[PDB]
């Protein structure tokens, strides 16, 4: 699981306010491929 902890740990460290806006521009957002 060393992927998956390294995922994880940038996940906490880059996932909070940005998340949240994220979501709340979605509602309209068009999905162009993502990552």
């Amino acid at each position: 699981a060393f992927r998956q902890a390294l995922q994880l740990a940038a996940l906490g460290l880059a996932g909070g306010s940005a998340a949240v806006l994220f979501s709340a521009v979605a509602v309209g957002k068009p999905r162009a491929g993502g990552d």
